[PDB]
């Protein structure tokens, strides 16, 4: 048997686990989007073509470093590689471009006037934090300057301060006007201009920094598809990002990065305002105990799935592959479990941006994701999603859930969906069918953004609009059939589900057909 | 709220995930046993005392390397460290000793008559494998000798052969009398006496090597608690191990290591014959595609949970901690997911045997395990375990399940179980209660072996047997109460479940009491 | 297989239904209490002995008719019959006595001065209702007097008024000071002193009538175990009954009869104030549309199961057996579905009080109940009861649920429970085990009242208290063992669950043992 179908039929989750079968091969289609950070290892046109062939769906640009010029050139290269495949629309894969903001930061000053010097902090010693700029280049083991002018307003006696990616830990023992007397908990080497984290604080840094405002404007100019917004703490932060993107950027998707205690606790209001979520495990695991990160990951993925909004699992998923051609067993497991949890997309950072084996890391995420998709317990998942969802008068919703149900009953090879804005295909994806969703659109931005949703394989129709609308619809259905055949999703005579609407604009999807592949 | 109790009450798994709460702190008790491989980083008496304080429950000795003398000294050191705490019976923690066999291997010959010389294998080139001993010390890029005399009987044209840690890959193109012509698929530097793996082969090497027989004899002499038996492919392999251990070794637990396709496929018969299972992910992931490992892991943990037999998750769980003081996000996730899967125990190999941060690795497994134990969806798990279990006439079974039910109903701080052999405590653990199981025994081997089962906290009663049996029972109940109080499991006036029998001797557990903590 | 155990194991309710097996015989024990109304057909000592042997657990006296002398003699007869079995305590079955009140009523006056004369009401005709006592003996087809002085305050234009057990129906067209002009909807022969119902009205008649006060006093004097209180509309009505019973009657259980729209709507507050509930389908189906009665029945049984309070299904269960030796197929089905619903007790009224086949009716309820009990889907029911239940600090609750779980795991022949007040056994019954609950008590009133809960077989221990408490406990457990053996619930070597506490006195049940039945 294939596709873990024996497991699929189990009446209990435990039996489902007992039936997982290494000799049950997956289907060809892989539903989980792969987001790859582009950097020195992966930025040439030549490598990018291979990244695409290996499974990259979204190119992430990390604006923490690099100039506008550098990023503009990366994006140019991504598009060159992407479009090199455009001559065969059956085989072309859309590739989205995501801008990931630097975001607000807290930084220390210079040790001893140097950028490279360091000092030793001993566990239990005193360290005074000063805001007084006289000390901004005279940091030492006694006096630490940092740039967050309001720090005193947001911490209390007992508060912790983490320095240099959580390497050093301090506890506030006394608060002054413009200073904090701290005791070192975890000591270590303190260097220059290090990152500061304030675990449990309501930090009042602006939603977007001066640099972020410039970067977001540049993302609009560059026609990016989505923004990963750093350090989102509250709904109003999302609103600020949306306002910066403005009218011109109104169709760019905002993915809030949840990376501290506040963001986790205010998650509901953040999700409601956002187009989707990134579980930003790197910073999140600096801010909160590392042993608690899996809780926040499963919380966020569950609530995103409940809301029907895309969620990304990010950071260190295949970390060892920076240096090695094969992942660890914990890494394999992490990727599989993220898909099992419900993540729409999984991400690579240093693995693709700077490591020695970027192609292998992409291919590995592809292999794991496809195995894990088969191992989902759809029988329980679909039951729960359908119960948790509202009853509505919305005809498109009723059509989508009916298509998903039909797809399980006939084990279809695909659900084909015509969509202008993406929405009809998003509505199908939210019910987590096993079958891949082939979303046919003429809208290039729809095609790129659809990668955010589990299961959506976007295909970009380039044909002229036919004079007879019924023929225009049939043309697009036929395109999807050719795509699925060419990509090995299904073959002639297999059964597939087709979703269309009753007239041309958006919002009329209402027709479900069960048809043999011609 | 605490212990993820809000999530505990969700009526769906999805809602359960949505309710996981980083602000809901776990209980003190940590139920998942921690097994640590001992080596140069962890073998001193001083480090071993800290390994115990940090949470080590089982010392694993890897007989792949080291003489009898070396291993005898490790065991002596573990006992010295363990017994250094014996003077306070309230606080003493039993520590088990596990012998992990080398097991059968397939090895290549010498490159240029040298041990250190190497040759380059080009992808797509020919490589002939010979059994002809004339070439046993003349391996080169054209002719590779190996020591598996039956290899021709167990591979076909099309078969793969892996060399080193799956570094090199070969595909069989022709079979001859004494030889195999292969094509190199994955090339690389081939050195001397490297490990060979035969994916998908029924390999007919002995269940136990000549050296393994010697090592098992030594394990009996050294009073080890359990054997982790390598490369178990079939029930008869387990029977061989059991026969070697013989009458003298009849109470030593046999944990079969599942590490190839055959072991996975023959899993049921192997489980039935074994005392427990190790998911040996390292070798498993060389033999089978790495992307399929999580399937085999969940299959094995599920089936072990269904059978009520201990299962260990092993290998690369916190791999990066060999070199770093903190784990990656994928590693944190791996540990959490292993416990969520149902693993009785989790394991450390190079992280404790040879790494720079053995204590931190133990502490991290402790932290994660405890968080993940709270995050289990006991509502569904208990329902499934109860349904999957038989109706029996066995009174002790009915008592155990009644105790677990009662423990959920009153949120008890513990299930206290008097047990000679461990069996009554095992029967409770198989229903996966939230509350820790304090298993009071006078039998030191029982106490050590109990670490194999999720949730059992073994405590070794040292007081003489009291003249009146009722007083003797009460004394042990009181001891358990004092252990729980001293370890912070519960406090005066909390409620606990107490299991005893109606007369002395094993097999009469039949009495369940709900008692306030005095 | 037996006891519908193959169906018991189904993974879905649909499959459970598909597995029900006419060739799978039930166990001996029957868990659903049978309440039998005693009347001319069933009041002799001799018949009462056979009613007990046939399965009667509760004798109901209907105070709608009969003098105190008549009812006292019935009660004396029930005790004589019940005590005739007392000389073997192993075999003695407690029998409860229930007083069912007449309750407040609305009655019309006399037609044409006569008690026997009648008049014809034609659909669509006018009929004026008067409260003016000048007309109390001059009811005719134009003027109907009735005795409910506040009727005008509680009905509106559009209100329906039902007369003579809902035979006739009237619709209020105009309201005056002391009158109502109505139109006849359903016509028919109107006689004298007929019962009036006010569907949908908040009727403000007293909780207890003048006759009820007398009857309750008599119930206390006669040591009855429970009162079925008529026409309960609101919690304050229950409180009034409780207050009337007072100190002397404080241990008499009050079972509220739900018999109108208001009682159904205010059900929650009524349940909370009551010891249990009767789904009084007869009057309920006069007050509300007949086609809606199964809704109110299942609502009340489900909510009583959720609260852990006894519920009785009553009225016309085996009606045709008043005249015939066998029931209809609808009646067989009604009894089985009541037990499947979750009813603690089922009831017989004219079937036992006045019909030609009282013993056959009791026997048939016994047979059907025992078949239906096996056909319950305990797998889902136990899961739901456990989930709907709180997490509790109460150790007795933890013990009860642990015992019920253990009882399913080993298919035990019984759960034996020592109880003074009944409560420990009640706590087990509320989780609906398959196995019978043998409740051992020295308290005779506990023993009789225990019949209200599904599954409890009360046994009355008559042995002296032993000097050593341990021995005293053991003696009672042994008694239970002997009872179960003699009644064919289980045999030597079977396994049974035993519940005890850690010291004497109520409230300390905390000990669950799994024990082989001794030789
Ligand atoms: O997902 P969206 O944006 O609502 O688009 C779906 C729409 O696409 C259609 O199938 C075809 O519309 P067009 O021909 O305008 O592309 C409609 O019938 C339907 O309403
Ligand atoms: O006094 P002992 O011989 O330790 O017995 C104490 C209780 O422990 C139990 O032996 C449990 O031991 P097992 O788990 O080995 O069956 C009961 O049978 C007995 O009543
Ligand atoms: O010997 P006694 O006083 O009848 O008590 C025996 C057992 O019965 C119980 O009283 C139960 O009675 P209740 O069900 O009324 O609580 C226990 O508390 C007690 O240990
Ligand atoms: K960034
Ligand atoms: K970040």
């Amino acid at each position: 048997q294939t596709q873990q179908l024996h497991a699929a039929m189990a009446d209990t989750f435990l039996e489902h686990m007992c039936r997982l079968d290494i000799d049950s091969p997956p289907i060809t289609a892989r539903n989980t989007g792969i987001i790859c950070t582009i950097g020195p290892a992966s930025r040439s046109v030549e490598t990018l073509k291979e990244m695409i062939k290996s499974g990259m769906n979204v190119a992430r640009l990390n604006f923490s470093h690099g100039t506008h010029e550098y990023h503009a050139e990366t994006i140019k290269n991504v598009r060159t590689a992407t479009e090199s495949f455009a001559s065969d629309p059956i085989l072309y894969r859309p590739v989205a471009v995501a801008l990931d903001t630097k975001g607000p930061e807290i930084r220390t000053g210079l040790i001893k006037g140097s950028g490279t010097a360091e000092v030793e902090l001993k566990k239990g010693a005193t360290l005074k934090i000063t805001l007084d700029n006289a000390y901004m280049e005279k940091c030492d083991e006694n006096i630490l300057w940092l740039d967050y002018k309001n720090i005193c307003k947001v911490v209390e006696v007992g508060s912790k301060i983490y320095v240099d990616d959580g390497l050093i830990s301090l506890q506030v023992k006394q608060k002054g006007a413009d200073f904090l007397v701290t005791e070192v908990e975890n000591g270590g080497s303190l260097g220059s201009k290090k990152g500061v984290n304030l675990p449990g604080a309501a930090v009042d840094l602006p939603a977007v920094s001066e640099k972020d405002i410039q970067d977001l404007k540049f993302g609009v100019e560059q026609d990016v598809d989505m923004v990963f917004a750093s350090f989102i703490r509250k709904a109003s932060d999302v609103h600020e990002v949306r306002k910066v993107l403005g009218e011109k950027g109104k169709n760019i998707k905002i993915i809030s990065k949840i990376e501290n205690h506040e963001g986790v606790r205010r998650f509901d209001e953040i999700l409601e305002a956002s187009d989707g979520i990134m579980v930003a495990r790197g910073d999140l695991g600096i801010e909160i105990p590392a042993e608690k990160v899996f809780l926040a990951q499963k919380m966020m993925i569950g609530r995103c799935n409940r809301a029907g909004k895309p969620v990304i699992c990010a950071t260190q998923m295949l970390e060892s592959m920076i240096k090695k051609p094969r992942p660890t067993r914990a890494e394999g497991s992490d990727v599989a479990n993220a898909v099992l949890d419900g993540a729409d997309c999984i991400m690579l950072s240093g693995e693709t941006a700077k490591g020695d084996y970027p192609l292998e890391a992409v291919r590995m995420q592809h292999l794991i994701a496809r195995e894990a998709e088969a191992a989902i317990y759809h029988l329980q998942l679909f039951e729960e999603l359908r119960r948790l969802a509202p009853i509505t008068s919305d005809p498109t919703e009723a059509t989508a859930v009916g298509a998903v149900e039909a797809s399980f009953k006939c084990c279809s090879g695909a659900i084909i969906v015509l969509t202008k804005s993406g929405r009809s295909a998003h509505q199908v994806a939210r019910y987590r069918p096993r079958a891949p969703i082939i979303a046919v659109t003429r809208n290039p931005q729809t095609a790129r953004q659809a990668h955010l949703y589990r299961g959506i394989f976007p295909v970009l129709c380039k044909d002229p609009v036919q004079e007879a609308w019924a023929e225009d619809v049939d043309l697009r259905v036929n395109f999807a059939m050719n795509v699925g055949k060419a990509r090995g999703f299904f073959k002639k005579g297999d059964v597939v589900i087709v979703l269309t609407g009753w007239r041309p604009g958006s919002g009329f999807t209402n027709t479900m057909r069960v048809v043999p592949v011609p």
